[PDB]
């Protein structure tokens, strides 16, 4: 229950960016009310008070907002930062509010599907023009080797090797395992990993006209690459950025490791590719049909003159 | 499913300390016949039969038993060794054994409770005078100040000075989830964390009378220890080592690593302690009333002038 406040906190690339995202803002704070969505254990509605916010509105649903209010208390804070149990939803605020901060993103961005939340609060609460922190999002694609991945898999056939015995057979049995089912798995990649130019394959912008409806219809787009080299291909890993209007905060394998790690969509086998094998396809992000929160993602895909292949994912537990 | 396999064929003291305890008992194995109890993948039959074994029956109840059979057959053994599904209590062999192998050893030595299908077919299948490998077991416990949950507990109070907010009261939150609830906790410490010499509480000979109903009434004994210097007490850490007839394999923090990592006892919140603070107590490993494969642990301790204490540990899902 502590574990993920502990991820949080222990992740500078997340607390730093709404850091310095925050304070970058101090000219349409200082004096102005700010709506904090999920306040969770309450950093961000501190830091909005530390940019000279008058007031914060804090609005945390689950029982740790007993924590945020202690938080709040042991900073000075109790006459500015206001903590509100419940659902935004439902929230009564005394006044609609200048800004809206909120730490809304899930694994594969929008795992848990809490943007909703902030949306309906800018609806209620946002004075007309007001600001949202992060202002805007993009998911970007890219396939993968997973290094480890290869070395779970290739491990049974160096086992004679090692101590004698041939195990190779556990090789497809073990394929099976890892990539043959059809969950998301959140793991962080680096470059190593890595087999093509990233390719941003979406752009929300929080404030337009028709997101909501967007996310309940799908959101995502089509993408190509070509391969830097010779590698077994196992899918593709999925990540996103969000921007404070400009400081940005990145998900990504070839950027600083954050607690978001990347959203892995695993092929049921690999394929081999080679460079400047060519790869294009599509992916989306629905709310699945059972759970509006849990994240499903549908891939299709062609590999090089491979036929386009298709496959249909909810994240893991 | 493929993950426990992984952990225990990467396991390099697990795998080469069976290797090497039946191969060292060459000379009772040679031309004599075999049962693996709880054969799994099957490694250790095989291993088995490369110390000479006439024959192998390896014996799984799980639906691994298939990968089990692939393996004899990739190492041109299937006219040996024989694998057989179902429960080792009602599976039919042709013949008496004159040995027995088996990993049986769970966390905290006893969870799962697998040793008792070990002495079931000891008493059923093993020929008079014959050889169980392992042959015996040794339980130890030291006090540890875990380091890592140390830091864990100590971050937030550190958030001021990396962010510039007072998190400290997430301190006693934390402590909370992580301390105070009645889990064994399996986590791999090394000496850093070891705050005594450990202790010797019991020895398990695997072939002795009443052993079967000594599980049931409770494996343990008491302790006694005088800390190496001051650190904060979080509890105890239990391990055990098995012995081939000789070659021990061991689990302790001390020795290098193994999947069985140890089993932690969190006392309800830190207890400062000192270089000589006397600490005693006893540990009894028991089968939970509910389930009587899940390892209980009730633990009495006194730390120096403090009065005992009881806590009753059941092992984490
Ligand atoms: C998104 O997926 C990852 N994710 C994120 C958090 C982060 N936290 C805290 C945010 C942060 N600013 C702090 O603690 O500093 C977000 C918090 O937002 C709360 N929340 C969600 N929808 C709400 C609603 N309609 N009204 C009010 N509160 C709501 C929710 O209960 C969390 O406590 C978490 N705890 N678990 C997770 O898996
Ligand atoms: C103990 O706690 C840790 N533990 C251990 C194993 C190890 N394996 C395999 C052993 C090994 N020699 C190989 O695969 O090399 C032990 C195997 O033993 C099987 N088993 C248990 N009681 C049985 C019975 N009465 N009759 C027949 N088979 C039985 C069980 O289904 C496992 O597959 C595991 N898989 N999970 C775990 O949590």
């Amino acid at each position: 229950d502590v574990s993920v406040h502990e991820e949080m906190i222990a992740d500078q690339v997340r607390t730093e960016a709404y850091r310095l995202g925050i304070l970058k803002n101090w000219a349409a704070l200082r004096g102005k009310t700010v709506l904090d969505v999920g306040a969770g254990t309450g950093i961000l509605s501190i830091f909005c008070a530390q940019a000279g916010a008058r007031r914060v509105y804090a609005v945390e649903a689950s029982a740790i907002w007993q924590q945020a209010r202690e938080v709040v208390r042991l900073n000075g804070l109790e006459d500015r930062v206001h903590v509100l149990p419940g659902p935004v939803e439902t929230v009564e605020l005394p006044e609609r509010v200048d800004a809206i901060v909120s730490e809304w993103m899930g694994y594969g961005l929008l795992h848990e599907s809490m943007l909703s939340s902030v949306l309906h609060a800018r609806t209620k609460w946002l004075k007309e023009g007001g600001l949202l922190l992060p202002a805007s999002a993009e998911l970007f694609v890219a396939p993968i080797s997973d290094q480890m991945l290869e070395w779970r898999l290739g491990f049974w056939s160096q086992v004679k090797q090692h101590y004698g015995v041939d195990m190779s057979c556990m090789e497809s049995f073990a394929t099976r395992c890892l990539m043959g089912h059809s969950e998301i798995v959140v793991q962080d990649l680096s470059g190593e990993d890595v087999l093509a130019r990233p390719q941003r394959f979406a752009q929300l912008e929080l404030a337009r006209a028709g997101l909501e409806q967007e996310l309940e219809a799908g959101v995502g787009g089509r993408f190509r690459c070509s391969c830097y080299g010779s590698a077994p291909l196992h899918g593709f890993a999925v990540w996103f950025q969000v921007t404070f209007p400009p400081l940005v905060l990145s998900t990504s394998p070839l950027h600083p490791a954050t607690h978001w790690k990347q959203a892995l969509l695993y092929l049921n086998e690999p394929v081999p590719v080679e460079q400047d094998t060519d790869i294009s396809g599509e992916i989306t992000l629905l709310p699945s049909p059972d759970n509006p929160r849990r994240l499903r993602i549908l891939l299709r895909y062609k590999v090089g003159d491979h036929e386009e292949k298709t496959k249909d994912f909810a994240m893991e537990d």
